[PDB]
């Protein structure tokens, strides 16, 4: 693998570990979240970008974060913000954005 495989890898690992009941591991289902992909254009999660990882289909830091970020505000779209969801996806969105600047 690649250099930049290598750190997406290492920032998704420290990513995952701020979502420890893994709401975020695998993509949300209809059946738990009623319409989402009706509603949700671009969904994302963790699992599908280390997908994204392991392809080589992240060919610099930014697109990674972007993902990252897209599927935070995937959630602060759906979910209203008295939810668990919502909640976790801003206070994962601003630590893990932190967590990857230094
Ligand atoms: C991320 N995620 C995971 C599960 C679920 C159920 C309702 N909403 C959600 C959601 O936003």
């Amino acid at each position: 693998s690649t250099p930049i495989q290598q750190l997406l890898e290492h920032f998704l690992r420290q990513l995952q570990r701020k979502d420890p009941h893994g709401f975020f591991a695998f993509p949300v289902t209809d059946a738990i979240a009623p319409g989402y992909s009706m509603i949700i254009k671009h969904p994302m999660d963790f699992g599908t970008m280390k997908d994204k990882i392991v392809a080589n289909e992240y060919k610099s830091v930014t697109e990674f974060k972007a993902d990252f970020k897209l599927m935070c505000d995937n959630a602060m779209t759906y979910n209203r913000p008295d939810t668990v969801y919502y909640k976790l996806a801003k206070k994962i969105l601003h630590a893990g954005f932190k967590m990857m600047s230094k």
